[PDB]
């Protein structure tokens, strides 16, 4: 009933959310000459908001009526000053989008919603490799701005 | 300077707008099963957003700032009864996107910013068969609803 | 004489190229884009068979003289498909009569080469009377309710 | 803008006479047996006509209405006695189709009409190359032309 | 156009003096063993040279003259001791090439020259690609030879 | 020594020169419509800044200082009125490339370069191909000429 229906519009709605903060995030990369690290945050972003459109288009066939929210302006971007504050702030956005799922997850479970569950369990399986994958690059990105200009190879050897 | 800069923002948001307001567009389609006409009205939400994307990137280039702002909520949906009153939605999207592309042209002629203008001609082009083929489309849409259940065999077929 | 039919028959072919033209504009102005297509390639032909008529004239010393191609003017009174359809018969009619009065006149004066050379626009004529004639009767079938039409160019 | 579309409209008169003055100029070759330049000269026809329908198929999506005039008998034709008053003739007629595109191209960026403009980029363009091979050909043919015969080899010879 | 024409021979005076300071940064970084960075050069001094005959061509189609002018001495390896130095002069190197275009573009728009402003477009949208990649490739080479010897590793690399 | 580290700069500009004075050429052909000609021209402009290029290449790796000098304007076009004019001073620009790489390897050879020697063979050998080419064209240039328009069959014909 009202919260499931609720829970699975605000999911659609952070996934575009996430897509916008993924292409801010290239675009600071791309504006301060980082070209390997905005071209993994355009993918990124493209893969968003395709997430969103498998709600949607689940939601869709399971008659959850969507609307589309506005979604947000991204506000991160004014305040980075270097990769590993990006990296950070994406790192933040994919634990956000996990509570997100599981809220969802959580909320089909009370309603005995068998089939939202099901669906939802890829979405869950990625977000632990995402995490793992975005902390992972959080890790090398902090190791190697250690030493000036170190960090470039990384890019460079995209 | 600043006009020209802050209309080429702008144009980036009004490309992530219709994205979204084709998107609202599919979403009505696919609710009241017309899959043809919502597949359709989907690719041009991706090739709307991929419009965005290239004015990112020329804008990046160029070292014209981006700010991504707010993508308002689609709210012709609320309304929208029947194929055509969408169909005639869409019409004037993308008479409001040639609008906008004509503004920023006019802005970009008025600072003699040659790179923007040849930037700009390609999807001036494109806007004249955009507007064209949504056109013919509505006009089909229009002619075939005034027999009971024959835009229902055009969504089927084409 | 027959040197005036036949170079009275070149500008029949392009006027007829300039009126399937007009009929593709009307039909791409009014959102008929495969009878559209239609037209169009029907006017690439009718050039093309005047193209053959200059150069067999030419192959055979027959002067040719273009003269001017009319502006085609049905156009102003079209309103639906079938009035440009119907057109575009009178227009093969046309056509037809005047590939006979030029196989006439070249009876009359024994130019073999001359009938030879028509004997395949006569064969051809007869199959474009009957797909324009065979059209029209689809269109004016189709069109006695509402929408129906638009959904049978779609289909082309 | 009464302005813009009767010379819109003019442009696609200039293309079909053009086409019909190179389909004069091929009939004088092939009557005085000069082979090679009447092929030339009937592919030039084709093309030119093509041009035309290019500008009423632009013209249809833009919603300029293309009403057809008729399309002039060529004149030159009684009066060319070589094939060198032929070539001056076809660099006079191309210096015109330039001329007629210049006029409406002027018209075009008065209205600041960016789509017209970017339309016909590739026109300037062409006749750029037009205006050169013409007048290269003409002077190879007014060369040749000195020595009694010699000419009748550039046209073997293609 | 004294102007026009003026304007455009400097153009090709432009193509080919960039084309020799291009190879007089070649030479530089060979003679110091950073051979790849003089491999980029010698790219870029024959892809000048290339756009120099491009706009030879266009002219002698569209009856501009071209008289050549001596390609001066290139001046600036004289002062360079690091790679920072040399690719800084390339940056502005192609800033000066990006404004004689907008010089020549600008007299081409007075003139009313359509046919010079479409053969210029393709040229103005390379120079943005152009100052973008050279400025990019300028930060990482300024923020990796902070750390002595990173630089060098990343030319032998990229 | 001085000489030749100086004789083998001067090279360099010569090709470069020369590579100019091609592409002035190929300019005239094609201002006057010889367009066969023209592209003739234009490939001998880029072989010659080819050779330019080896020259440099060499100098960087044996460690001859090279500093690029200015590329003159090229002088003949303001004359030529001909394409017999144009191919003279064409034959005499691959007469002048020829005696200044005799020159660069009469230094050469006074200072034992056997290096700079071995690299200068295949040059000399390629300038005796080109002089006799460019003098083979020319003498059938100044042949044809003799009849008007005829020359201008081959340049649609040959090239
Ligand atoms: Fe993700
Ligand atoms: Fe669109
Ligand atoms: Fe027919
Ligand atoms: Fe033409
Ligand atoms: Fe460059």
């Amino acid at each position: 009933s009202e919260e499931l229906l609720d829970l699975f519009n605000r999911q659609v709605t952070q996934e575009f959310t996430a897509s916008q903060v993924y292409l801010s995030a290239s675009i600071w990369f791309d504006q301060n000459d980082w070209e390997g690290m905005a071209a993994y945050m355009l993918a990124e972003s493209a893969e968003e908001r395709e997430h969103g459109l498998g709600f949607v288009d689940f939601a869709n066939k399971r008659n959850i009526p969507i609307e589309l929210q506005a979604v947000p302006a991204p506000v991160s971007c004014a305040e980075w000053s270097s990769p590993e504050d990006v990296w950070q702030s994406i790192l933040e956005l994919e634990q956000a989008n996990t509570r997100s799922l599981l809220n969802l997850a959580e909320a089909a479970s009370t309603c005995h919603d068998f089939a939202v569950m099901a669906f939802l369990n890829p979405f869950h399986l990625q977000q632990v490799n995402e995490e793992d994958k975005i902390g992972s690059i959080l890790a090398k990105v902090t190791d190697e701005n250690r030493t000036p200009g170190l960090l470039r190879s990384l890019d460079v050897v995209s």
